[PDB]
């Protein structure tokens, strides 16, 4: 594993953080690559990308991804200004991430529909310390390890249903876990 926290390996940022609850590791490897194996953990999350990023890339993934239990895997990042926590959602483990969200719409991209949701944290940890913040997400129908994401696409149809970003801060493709088990190998691109 690797310390908690941030940086740049083989030209990609990374971030890696958890709660502190122990039973995961993270590790980057060449290029664009990153693993993630964990066992009965806390909350974390972890992956590879840019800082900062952009409202029109095209980022591409490909590898393995197993989860045990309540994992996500996803297109990942942060606006500023508003404080804003977003997910273009591949695939997830035991847990849709928007069940018992409102659905704000739909969109098309890169093979499938995506059903669009928002929702709020409430004093909870973030880029700027603890807070109270909006969540959106967009969730893909046809889960993948691998694909293409074109960003603009997504972040386009949360502005038309009023969901707008900010600043942009950082943008990874990211594995998350809350209190599961799994393990995972992706490249980043
Ligand atoms: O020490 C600071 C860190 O906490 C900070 O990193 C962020 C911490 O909050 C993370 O947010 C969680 C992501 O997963 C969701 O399910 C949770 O509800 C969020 O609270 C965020 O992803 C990390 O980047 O960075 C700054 C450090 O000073």
């Amino acid at each position: 594993t690797i310390q908690p926290g941030t940086g740049y390996n083989n030209g990609y940022f990374y971030s890696y953080w958890n709660d502190g609850h122990g039973g995961v590791t993270y590790t980057n490897g060449p290029g664009g690559q990153f693993s993630v194996n964990w066992s009965n953990s806390g909350n974390f999350v972890g992956g590879k990308g840019w800082q900062p990023g952009t409202k029109n890339k095209v980022i591409n993934f490909s590898g393995s991804y197993n989860p045990n239990g309540n994992s996500y895997l996803s297109v990942f990042g942060w606006s500023r200004n508003p404080l804003i926590e977003y997910y273009i959602v591949e695939n997830f483990g035991t847990y849709n991430p928007s069940t018992g969200a409102t659905k704000l719409g739909e969109v098309t991209s890169d093979g499938s529909v995506y059903d669009i949701y928002r929702t709020q944290r409430v004093n909870q940890p973030s880029i700027i310390g603890t807070a109270t913040f909006y969540q959106y997400w967009s969730v893909r129908r046809n889960h993948r390890s691998s694909g293409s994401v074109n960003t603009a696409n997504h972040f386009n149809a949360w502005a038309q249903q009023g969901l707008t970003l900010g600043t942009m801060d950082y943008q990874i493709v990211a594995v998350e876990g809350y209190f599961s088990s799994g393990s995972a190998s992706i490249t980043v691109s």
